[PDB]
């Protein structure tokens, strides 16, 4: 619902900040200069003003130690829990790499591919549609 | 506003020497923004690609056609399946954003931050009192309803 996972990965000497909406599989990514508290804080603010972000997990807790990140989380009302998508995204970026000049562009193309892919089978919906569905349903129940 | 879940508006506004790229989902009033060094086709195309990756973007309108004449923009639109939209809410959002940025500016180090704070404030602001909705709730509802 409002639970996300945020991590950084490296490709071509660049840092890719990847946010995953755990329940839907929806992805949002950004290529940043380097892993810094400032970038993480900035990213969280963007994510927050877009979707209802209540809790953000990570595989590297130290990512969330800076006072800029704590302040961003505090201001936006985001909490964190102390203690496929990623591997898949790298695969997609590989397939699409020769179709964009800069890694940034390729990353967004790959995010687009991921969020639009339709699971031919049970359900039959994409990650981008599922997140919108989950959030819409939640609003409806709380009205 | 009148129509279509896939219609967006895209323009650039200037502040503190930087450029603010603002996208508005016409039907809900939802905003998405980003600070960039200056207006360039590459920036615009990059933004559209991100936008298109999260929302079902069909057409995008702009008050200055030149924004979309760039070959990079055309390549991005072609790839994402977007087309230009030919022909008061939108007029308000741009100025209201600046108002919100101004009132939260000092509260932040970088302009970037102030902009995202303003976007957060705008999208979460409930309109319509009893029974009302925020732009963020509105967009999700409109998109979800369109299957």
């Amino acid at each position: 619902p409002g639970i996300w996972q945020l991590d950084c990965t490296h490709l071509e000497g660049k840092v890719i900040l990847v946010a995953v909406h755990v329940a839907s599989g929806y992805i949002e990514a950004e290529v940043i200069p380097a892993e810094t508290g400032q970038e993480t804080a900035y990213f969280l603010l963007k994510l927050a003003g877009r979707w209802p972000v209540k809790t953000v997990h990570t595989d590297n807790g130290s990512n969330f130690t800076s006072t800029t990140v704590k302040a961003a989380c505090w201001w936006a009302g985001i909490k964190q829990e102390f203690g496929s998508m990623n591997k898949e995204l790298k695969k997609i970026i590989g397939q699409v790499r020769d179709q964009a000049e800069h890694l940034k562009t390729a990353v967004q193309m790959a995010v687009f591919i991921h969020n639009k892919k339709r699971k031919g089978g049970i359900g039959g919906y994409s990650a981008g549609e599922r997140i919108v569905d989950i959030i819409a349903t939640d609003i409806q129940t709380k009205e």
